């Protein structure tokens, strides 16, 4: 989707609240500790770019989810290092000997296939993956990760680091977290030579397991001021929320008792009421399954009325507005506020989900 | 998001098969109407430019949701009408008239704050929403549409059509349809002056209400061979799906029975089994709903095991594969096939929705 900046749809990204949030993380952890921003999925849907450029000399690198990603930071002009994080492609470990990155390695057979194609290794950063647990990506036993070690040094590849990844890190319970830190810590602790860059924390395990931490963070979420358990965790201290996305009225009227509205015709007015309509609807992202969900129009609740179209959803006014009259649908309107959280609890689903699947056709703005 | 093209997650846009179900529905019309391609949204995440171009010389104009969707069309040199079918913001119909664009027009409010401020408007080319049922935008009024219709004559204004949508084109139950129907008749014969383009059928009325077409028809859903009704109604010929979904393993292990996969640690292996890890989440708008849902690999279903990471999923394999190994997940594999409806259905969303929640970080590719 095209951005739209003729449409009065937008996102606002306060990038600010992203740097307060990056110094209040901070303050909350050990000195010497690396502070690696996490920007995949274009910095969880508020723009990987401005993002990275706004907060580069607060944080010692970045993190993404692919090579992609990468090098659009680099062609914007980043400098500092950049961690891959999921499994590369076989045809990119020489794209990350050119733009200077560091590509995550997390199985025997990528290695061998690699290995088997004959390509130059000499140059090349990686930290090795363990999964400790998660049961996504990585080394799962100790032997494996020493093959592997034994295998990419022998080939010239610089192995600088070593992390796993949580499952469990935002939950009450502490079992799973445990059962995975120590997994990860006898995994290390048998190794002949460990990397030099060991980390294993997301937000979660720096917001409620900070003790744990090892070299670096991988700050998501947090960084954006998102609660990462949603509703589930008290935050140990605030965090700013960094995007708010508003619209406006396009078109206000009077319908009398009977009228339905949207697809289905599963609205009907019990009695005379005043019904708008705004220009967003599930092709950016605001899902079907808002509807009754209310937005904010002059400090008071509205609710979303009959079925959410692709472009457009109807809202039912407690009186007449103008045209043009703004429509807050995650941020603060009068003495009221919605937050990304609680639209995700609304659907079924977690607050990165919500962020992430706001559509490139809504315009990002800064300040 | 920005397209990943060295990741092996994709989208094949079979542009013969949106060829094919123009010409299908052209040859279950009368001979003389106009047909209309609706390419809002991307054309629903299809890619609107490239579907555009390709289709071109067999519709007779494009419909889009706003004027930067149909700058862009413009500005790939697509030279056809385009007719824009939600409200225009008033700052933006100047830019309009010198694309010549045709916009909707929908109510008297927007009518005046357009006349108030004092552009020219000689020329500009609109067409008239009459809000039948629909309840989301236009005129409801016989003499609302008159005034409008009067006003707009009088500034220069050229009134080339006059179109109406249905909410319900798409169900078994034909009341809601005869009545929104006979509305938009009986405010037609009311005017004393018709303009000359009427149009008021969409896919699921091209489909099912044949003898009920005007002018021209405009074409979504059925165009991308998506059946509109999902699968609540049996389409009357053959659609051919325009999109197909795929990725590929870049991770496989066997593990034993204990073993938990993705965050929250909510599935367990209950037996020795294989799980593969595929690069696509729902950052890529693979939606975590999708969680126990399958996607197929050599011809055989493979469940979804764990939540949905926002870049990756793990998939349980009936054997192991070797790294690279195609995974459909929208498309035909051996002798199965997963359509956007099923993912819908599975989601208790539309197509519509499946298709146009696919993020710009998967590639487009188009044959």
């Amino acid at each position: 989707m095209k951005a739209s900046p003729h449409r009065p749809t937008k996102a606002l990204i306060h990038l600010g609240a992203i740097r307060q949030n990056i110094q209040q993380m901070g303050a909350h952890i050990p000195q010497g500790t690396l502070k690696l921003a996490v920007v995949k999925a274009n910095a969880y849907g508020h723009g990987a770019v401005a993002v990275a450029k706004a907060i580069q000399d607060d944080v010692d690198g970045f993190c993404v989810s692919n090579i992609d990603e990468a090098i659009e930071l680099r062609q914007a002009g980043l400098s500092k290092p950049i961690l891959i994080l999921g499994v590369s492609e076989i045809e990119a470990v020489a794209l990350a000997k050119e733009y200077d990155f560091t590509l995550t390695v997390a199985g025997l057979e990528w290695i061998q296939a690699l290995l088997d194609k004959e390509v130059d290794l000499t140059g090349l950063t990686v930290h090795l993956k363990i999964d400790s647990g998660m049961g996504r990506i990585g080394f799962r036993e100790a032997s494996e990760v020493e093959q592997a070690q034994d295998l990419l040094q022998q080939h010239g590849v610089c192995v600088e680091g070593i992390f796993t990844h949580f499952a469990t890190a935002d939950e009450e319970s502490d079992d799973y977290f445990n059962a995975q830190l120590e997994r990860f810590k006898t995994i290390l602790a048998s190794m002949k030579e460990v990397p030099e860059l060991v980390h294993a924390s997301n937000s979660a395990t720096t917001l409620w397991h900070v003790e744990t931490i090892f070299n670096a963070v991988r700050m998501g979420d947090a960084m954006y001021g998102l609660n990462p358990s949603g509703a589930v965790l008290d935050l140990p201290y605030d965090l700013i929320p960094a995007l708010t996305l508003e619209s406006a009225l396009v078109h206000v009227k009077t319908v009398p008792a009977g009228a339905c509205m949207g697809y289905g015709a599963t609205y009907q007015a019990d009695s005379e009421q005043v019904i708008a309509t705004v220009p967003i609807g599930y092709a950016d992202g605001w899902t079907r399954d808002m509807q009754n969900f209310s937005v904010l129009v002059d400090g008071q609740a509205c609710p979303i009325v009959g079925r959410v179209s692709m472009d457009q959803i109807t809202i039912r006014l407690p009186k007449l507005y103008p045209l043009g009259t703004k429509v807050t649908l995650i941020g603060s309107n009068g003495d009221k506020e919605i937050t990304a959280t609680q639209v995700a609890t609304y659907r079924v689903t977690i607050n990165y989900e919500v962020v992430c699947l706001l559509s490139d056709r809504i315009p990002r703005e800064y300040y």
